[PDB]
């Protein structure tokens, strides 16, 4: 089954899923986004929070499928602590890119989603006696998922960052 | 493979989708739906058809989904006739509810597939020695289908009477 | 994991449906397209073509999830020329009904995907000691695809068209 981290990530997304829909997003965003005035620059948990938001069904949805795939085998093949790291460097990457090029209202787990496929695909690649690869039918769908985001069918950049920071770190445990 | 109760319920309900596509919605509703008239009162099967009718692709979809792996695992781990009555009662409690709030034009497997998430969670945590549970990734999903249909993404007092049976049922076999 | 035709196939799909959110649909038209004039009579592609391109996220995703598994399975018990012929066959002739009724401007794996459908259930049926069969599960959810198809929720006799293909060669290889 999904461990720890990979399991109280979803139940995070949906309580605050299930906190959007009550309260209205807007009303959630006001405590869960970015900084959006420096009263608000030392309140630390908005830096990671952002990721915490879903604006549909299909929003949280296809993210909660792909974090519960390649984050529930992190975890279980690398351990939580890796999961944890990983997820807390592209939230952070992908929100700052993000806020950067459209501002602090934005949401969603797709940069720390994105860097999981990065780091997937790359460790399978360049360390296969890791236990742990992106299957080709997979790598299909990541790429569609990954083009969704590209062609806003989030900032491209922000896009980037969360890939790259994937990449970046299987790069380095494969050495 | 899915048992002759799982099986048959997906055959009835794509038919009955094929009818509605090529006679239209509410010319099969004028046949399957809840009475909406008097005269139309000792007509049994309405009590009950209401659940065979869906309204667009995604609708019909998840409940086949939902109830094909849930139904499905019911069938198997538990038995052909406890299906059906898990079926048969939230059909009518979910329809009697959903008619009181909002009239008989309605239809839909999600009361019933509401009563399976329900049923099999609660029988998983309360008796796992009996093979049946609801798998962490697959609680959150559930919750999402659960949530699409509180918020109107159904009455949401329908909606509960699907789950309460579900649980009062898990609760009465955890016994 | 998926043979290299199952696996090209989807590459091919992907990279063009990629030139379509660059360059733009009918850019990509103009050049992958049945022949849509005289001149172009001669460039033998168009008449596969036509099969590569996707144009929306729903259409790409699901006619590469039934390819992946069908086409997956048929490449990997029956071997990839079955594939391919199979493959050349219903492109073929489902873009040539398409046309006919329809004109040129027209995309997508789908007929292809119902002949894998049509000619896996036959097969199953027919010929159990293959080793190839639709399971009742997914007989179901073909059948919505299809339907999806049929009621444009493609012209019917290209429908018709890939399914028969499938059927017919079914019918043969049972033989
Ligand atoms: P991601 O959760 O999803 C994109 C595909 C739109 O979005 C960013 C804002 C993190
Ligand atoms: P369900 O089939 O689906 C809801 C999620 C809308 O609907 C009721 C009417 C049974
Ligand atoms: P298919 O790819 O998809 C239909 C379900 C619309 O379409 C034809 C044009 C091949």
């Amino acid at each position: 089954r999904a461990g720890p981290v990979t399991w109280v990530m979803m139940i995070a997304c949906v309580v605050v899923f299930i906190a959007m829909q009550i309260l209205g997003d807007q009303e959630v965003m006001l405590w869960l986004a970015w900084p959006f005035d420096p009263t608000l620059k030392f309140e630390f948990w908005r830096y990671f929070t952002h990721a915490l938001m879903h604006f549909s069904l299909m929003h949280i949805l296809f993210n909660l499928l792909w974090w519960w795939y390649l984050g529930g085998a992190v975890e279980k093949r690398l351990g939580s602590g890796k999961l944890i790291v990983i997820t807390l460097i592209s939230a952070l990457l992908s929100g700052y890119v993000q806020q950067k090029f459209s501002g602090p209202w934005f949401g969603g787990l797709s940069g720390v989603v994105y860097a999981l496929m990065g780091y997937v695909w790359l460790r399978g690649e360049r360390d296969p006696q890791s236990g742990i690869y992106l299957q080709r039918g997979l790598i299909i769908f990541a790429l569609i998922w990954i083009v969704a985001g590209w062609f806003d069918l989030m900032a491209n950049g922000a896009h980037i960052a969360g890939l790259a920071v994937g990449l970046a770190m299987a790069f380095v445990d494969s050495l």
